[PDB]
């Protein structure tokens, strides 16, 4: 829109699912993880120690926290989903964590409500 | 009247109302306002400001004063009738002023009273 192809217009994206209505939502949810993986590269091998679970849940809380600091998200919550982490899964290498967080809602549709009254009329003009 | 249609004769006019007996009265009361309006043209629009009332009451005192200077009237009095100027009327554009003035009474009916006496008789003639 706007003069001679001034600018883009539309944060919305083709999605049947309303939750992923904003490209901001999708892009955040994707690139957040790009930053996580490019940083937890060390975590994808290595002999599982007693402190492996904690090394990772803290490493996550580092990258995640940094993103919060620079605006990227608004609060978050990382931990190591217990109802899944088991001896069997661990012997087979696997292990799970949760990373529930909130993404910056892009301000859209500011509703400037306006009333042209005659309230401030006597306050000026008449005599004064 | 007078020889071979010398001149006109009669300042009086057809009027049931004695106040408007003189054409001088009517013509003055009319053309005075013609001069006022042709001069306060600017005053018939424009966003009413705090000083609108004063701009006009002074503009009136200018044209009115000038007319006094060149004889047209004899004193006058302009102001902005308070018991009418209100927030309601102003919101609806309207506004009021008074322009009470006096008009030049045309000298008519000079009464030359004359007595042919014999007072200044001895003052001359006899002896001297």
């Amino acid at each position: 829109i706007r003069d001679d192809g001034y600018r883009l217009w539309g944060n919305r994206t083709l999605s049947s699912d309303s939750k992923w209505a904003f490209v901001t939502r999708v892009r955040t949810m994707d690139l957040v993880m790009d930053a996580i993986l490019a940083g937890h590269k060390w975590a994808v091998d290595r002999g599982i120690t007693k402190t492996y679970v904690k090394d990772v849940t803290e490493g996550l809380r580092a990258f995640m926290r940094d993103l919060k600091n620079q605006g990227a998200v608004i609060n978050f919550e990382v931990y190591a989903d217990p109802d899944l982490n088991s001896a069997s899964q661990l012997a087979q290498g696997k292990v799970y964590w949760n990373i529930r967080f909130t993404d910056v809602p892009p301000a859209e549709n500011p509703n400037f409500r306006v009333e042209v009254t005659d309230q401030w009329l006597t306050e000026v003009l008449d005599v004064a």
